[PDB]
Formats: C-alpha cells, sequence, structure tokens
C-alpha cells in the first residue's frame, strides 16, 4: 500500500519493494 515501488503490495491498495510473484 506505499507509494514509492514499483509493483503491489495487497490487491489494488497501492505499490511495494517486495513485489508478490
Amino acid at each position: 500500500c506505499l507509494g514509492i515501488g514499483s509493483c503491489n503490495d495487497f490487491a489494488g491498495c497501492g505499490y511495494a519493494v517486495v513485489c508478490f510473484w
């Protein structure tokens, strides 16, 4: 759910540094 990384945290919430593959 943060606004710094380039992928997704929790299904639609925002972005992540560790991307869930």
